[PDB]
């Protein structure tokens, strides 16, 4: 079954069909929500596993994921996943079809907007016998997903051991901050989304601290969660090609590459048959508390509370 | 050839890219008489059917007039015996919205209401699949409709008009070659609405080279500011029994009430002692009115020309 | 086939008195009822009926009611069909329904704190997250999918509004309400749903003319809920059709008084059996219907009416 | 398909019922290139010529454009330089009254003026071959040129207008999303000269999100009261030599002295000697204005839609 929230964006319309192109990753029962490609489409962001090993033998992989945010970018350019509000400005809805925007405005909590779409489909022609059920579709299983990664829905078996605080200050004191703050303000699928992306700086398993970056790569604060390092200008992040080119074909955008030139044949055989260090940007902020007792290594979600 | 859709309401298509809709329309949608609308949906909105009147010269030299029977019950009151209404109350007379967009745009142009048609443009705009194609098909019925509309409008820009032919639909003054409250109210309308007033009600009177050939002795329909409407101008009104219609299939989901006569009597053999005689017809033809032909005149013409009021 | 009756979940939350609900065939007709005849009965002490109206050549066309199971001797919360949001668990006796017939009466009142507060009890077996947490969410599903079903205020909920129905037959013909309506309209949806299935309208106007079917109600809408009791004078005689609704608990002892007819009735029997037969029962008769000129009164799929 | 004639002036056909015409519009007439009129017809009249400005970036991307080359030599003053005449002085600068009808009845059409179409129509119906061919011609001109009009006319019923581009002629305040007394003459133009001169007259910088392309450091053109002219906003006239073979003889017997320039020497060697490099063109494209693409845009689209200004 596919699992991500975006699969079901479709055409009001019901001539045109549309299934939505989605990574065979979207059938994984993986912590995540959504597919890779519409992670980079939407979220700008590709999935990784971050795999920790231990001295003998024993590797458990936690998720993480690498922001696609050029250096040269700045502005609303460099936000992830915006906060709620200002989504609706860094995301352009209006040219988003209408179920991609009745699927952003759920996540989001924006019911007004919801119910705005649920209008203007009411009033044209061919709506009740045809469109009907079909935005039906489309609003139950956004909201099946939903409820099923937000902790409050009733009976919703919600994990309490692990503890997430983006703020590391008095993360070893068992306390937020400002940034725990917004985080907590979010809607429960994109707490999650952003605590499968956003690695842990540091991690406090049986009291034994496990820091893998020296420093954060992200930031959360009023804008949402932005891709820039707050220390000195930002990180060199290159970004090819064939990602999000499905974009509107007859839209003709500028784009400023960088290119080196010169023959670098010679020099990539004189040091070839090494282990290559990759050059991609990971999420990495804040601490991590697994809390000694606990379940962490349990092959199936459960919305995690701070 | 001659055989293309005429009637006004052949356009009527859904919209919306599905739900593939072939408005039924009779055959005679196809002849090139100036009726520009199918007894079908003569009937089904404008409650008549497309009947003809022969005039016989004493001879043998018959020639042929069009006339329409309303619909209209006798128990019927109200704005259920408006024919043809006004520009004022048709959107009342019509349940327009209940009815296809289409259908609604079609109405809308027949009666010059260019807000209505352009508030249907907008919330079509309003859909996302819009540009897709819906707007080629919309344009195609606005189209259609427009052509059929200069086509029986006179104004039109090089509208051959024949105005040999002068009707009036006052007759108290028509044989002073002038017209009533009634004509002003009738110019009032469009010219499409125009054409099928003038074919649909027949006039009483026909002053051709003087001679004065009176058809009946009494209107059986009004032009009064509701409209067209299907009522004698003093006493109860004519019994008009119709049976078939169109609410066959129609609207099966809709449930209505219809309180209807019927006689309880062995009539079998009352037939059959008169069978083998003329029949009568009891149907309504529209009657009312004058109609002046000039002795120099074209009135035995083919093509169709938007006759031009008085 | 799907059952559509809101009962037909009630599964244990142990795991281990596994057992499935009783329902009745027409469990899995879409009628308007999301009930069955059977949990409509035990329930609600209601039993489904139609009602044929009939024309003057042959089209006749059929409308859901339903007839009361309250005898004439009883008083109090025994005469109540359907209690209000804030005396059910008073007429209800919701402490021996299990736990899942309770969920779904909490939810079919709105009462989402005693909705948490099971869940919240609950929580506690050592069974809990194993699979009770899984029955008790699809118990909770089902439930609330078919009120959203019978809600016209879910999201793109599509609503038929070209039929009316009151309570209060004062100004019915005036396109007004009344107290009685007041307290319908404060209903849950799928209650409502239910009371218009069961409670059939004295009056029914079609655009222009009334079928008066009864001459008085047999029902009444009050604070309390929706009553058997008649709005004028001694109850109605109601033989409760015998034994024949159930028995639910063999082990508790309750005592009834029945009313026995004596004499050999054997020698009239067949002379009037020679006779077609009047069926006393007792259907549910209160307000006015007005059906407009437009509308799809005779739409096969149910849509939420909403006055 | 490709075989529907474009060029508004194809609809032009004798009104007598017996003299013949066949327009010579240009093959390129047959593409929906969003220009309505062909080349030669745009040479005869408007004085230009279609030429395509492609736009090359750095890397193995390009796209073309559409620009015009305006035929006035430097000589030439007055309203001989105008290429596209306002509503006003139109019937001054194009000699209306010797291009016989239908080419008439096409530019006062173009030019939105109905008094003189209706006069037009007033005149040619007095003939004795009106209610025969001439009637036909006439309705069916009439009928083309109305069409290619509201095909252009963003004003039009469900007609699609695209408004992701902006395009000026004023430049001072176009970076302020402002026009000025340029633009605010080009509005008053009909909408099919308007995309006209948007098809014709390329923007002298072109905005592109935010990365500005400067095509040209001065405008060639200007949009004066007197209309779309080519006239430099400097000293003396661009050098444009016109190829007096190229342009069409037109009228055989009317007789018109033209004082030519000429060029005195042997130069088959100077080009022996330059003969291999590519050549620069020495035309004079119609270079003016601002023109902004929105970042959510459509201008890669084959489909033509007027580009009303938002
Ligand atoms: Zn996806
Ligand atoms: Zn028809
Ligand atoms: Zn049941
Ligand atoms: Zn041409």
């Amino acid at each position: 079954v596919n699992r991500c929230i975006f699969a079901s964006i479709v055409s009001f319309d019901a001539c045109i069909t549309y299934k939505s192109p989605c990574s065979p990753d979207a059938y994984h029962d993986d912590g995540w929500f959504i597919c890779n490609n519409h992670l980079i489409k939407r979220f700008k962001m590709s999935k990784m596993v971050l795999p920790i090993f231990d001295e003998d033998d024993n590797q458990f992989k936690m998720t993480i994921a690498r922001h696609l945010v050029g250096n040269k970018e700045r502005g609303i350019k460099r936000i992830l996943i915006p906060s709620a509000t200002n989504y609706q400005d860094v995301f352009n809805l209006n040219s988003m079809m209408q179920a991609e925007q009745l699927i952003f405005h759920l996540i989001y909590n924006n019911e007004n907007a919801v119910n705005t779409i649920c209008d203007n489909l009411k009033y044209t022609e061919g709506f009740t016998s045809n469109t009907q059920r079909v935005i039906h579709s489309v609003y139950a299983t956004t909201k099946s997903i939903l409820d099923t990664t937000n902790p409050n829905t009733f009976c919703s078996r919600v994990s309490r051991d692990e503890l997430r605080f983006f703020d590391v200050t008095n993360a070893r004191a068992l306390r937020g901050g400002a940034g725990d703050q917004l985080f907590n303000n979010y809607s429960g699928f994109l707490q999650n989304l952003i605590r499968r992306a956003v690695a842990p700086e540091y991690l406090q398993i049986d009291t034994e601290e496990l820091r893998f970056r020296n420093c954060a790569t992200c930031i959360i604060d009023e804008t949402g969660l932005v891709a820039s390092v707050p220390d000195g200008p930002e990180l060199y992040n290159p970004i090819r090609s064939s990602d999000i080119m499905r974009s509107q074909p007859n839209r003709l955008q500028i784009r400023n590459v960088l290119k080196f030139e010169g023959d670098t044949r010679e020099l990539d055989r004189t040091l070839s048959g090494y282990e290559e260090y990759p050059t991609y940007v990971p999420l990495f902020l804040g601490y991590q508390i697994i809390n000694s007792e606990n379940n962490f290594l349990r092959n199936d979600f459960i919305p995690r509370a701070n």
